[PDB]
């Protein structure tokens, strides 16, 4: 797998920073997500997983958070300077697996306001870490350390199922989805795709896979979500919000409850 030339400079800067702060504790840095698996759009972020051996000191946490702010920009602000998402995890949480796994920290542009004031999310449980590692074992590039298949072990299918279906419970009310309308719709398409095929695919490809299988009313909602993500039309998602809720409820009712495996 290859790093897109148009992100190499920023990725190299992020790696030099991570190396400085972590240093002796650093086990690996893996690039994953659309930059590697495909689907890198103008607003897409650069997804990075940092594996360390010991927890981050609050000095390391503060420094890494602050200095990442200078290497990252909000999505869409710049074609050259993309949004960074850096997730840090203890190796001991993955080998052997701890369920749910915990993450030491997660930098992201949606936290810029808080990070600009010394407010850092602490370590916490995150079922999504099961999905991250699973996707990394399939499609990732080691910027530092060993390839993923030599560092991590796959999770049991039983736990991958729980991680895939866990977000379905977070989305129940209008406010649970308000603000992330098309992101949630496309993510549901990816969850549906993975549970039915055992594979991971891009947001765009998951929507195309799902559209023919939906009643037209729900296909229209998925189409509007896909259309916005691709930059072809911005919708008024306050108007579409009742239809988004109906789409979420349809997915929760129809997504498989067991693998049709990875
Ligand atoms: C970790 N990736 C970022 C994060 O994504 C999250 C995103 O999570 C969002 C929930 O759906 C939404 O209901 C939730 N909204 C509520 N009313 N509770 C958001 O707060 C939540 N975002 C968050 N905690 N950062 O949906 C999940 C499927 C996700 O992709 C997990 O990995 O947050 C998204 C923005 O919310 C960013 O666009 C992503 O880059
Ligand atoms: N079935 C799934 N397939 C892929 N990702 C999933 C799935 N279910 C949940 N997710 C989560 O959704 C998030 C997607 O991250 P992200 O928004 O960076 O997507 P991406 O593929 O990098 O596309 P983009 O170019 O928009 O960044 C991840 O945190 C991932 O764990
Ligand atoms: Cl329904
Ligand atoms: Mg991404
Ligand atoms: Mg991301």
């Amino acid at each position: 797998l290859s790093i897109p030339p148009s992100i190499q400079c920023q990725t190299e800067a992020a790696c030099r920073l991570i190396t400085r702060v972590t240093g002796d504790t650093l086990r690996a840095i893996h690039l994953y997500g659309s930059a590697v698996a495909g689907g890198l759009k103008p607003n897409s972020d650069i997804d990075l997983l940092v594996t360390i051996c010991q927890p981050l000191t609050e000095a390391q946490r503060a420094t890494l958070m602050q200095e990442l702010l200078a290497l990252s920009s909000p999505p869409g602000a710049s074609a050259e300077k993309r949004a960074l998402e850096v997730t840090v995890v203890l190796y001991s949480q993955l080998v052997p697996w701890c369920f749910p796994p915990s993450r030491e920290m997660q930098f992201g542009e949606w936290l810029r306001e808080d990070i600009c004031q010394g407010i850092y999310e602490p370590a916490q449980q995150d079922w999504d870490m099961v999905l991250l590692i699973t996707q990394i074992l399939e499609t990732s590039i080691p910027l530092k350390g060993e390839r993923a298949e030599r560092l991590f072990t796959p999770a049991p299918a039983a736990q991958l199922l729980k991680a895939l279906r866990y977000p379905l419970d977070l989305w129940q009310s209008t406010a649970d989805v308000q603000g992330d309308e098309y992101h949630i719709v496309l993510t549901l398409a990816r969850i549906w795709y993975t549970l039915s095929t055992g594979r991971f695919t891009s947001k765009d490809a998951a929507a195309d896979w799902l559209l023919p299988q939906l009643p037209e009313d729900y296909a229209a909602t998925l189409r509007a979500a896909q259309r916005e993500y691709l930059g072809l039309e911005q919708q008024d998602w306050h108007i579409l919000l009742p239809a988004v809720v109906r789409f979420v409820d349809f997915a929760k009712a129809h997504i498989p409850t067991q693998f049709t495996h990875h």
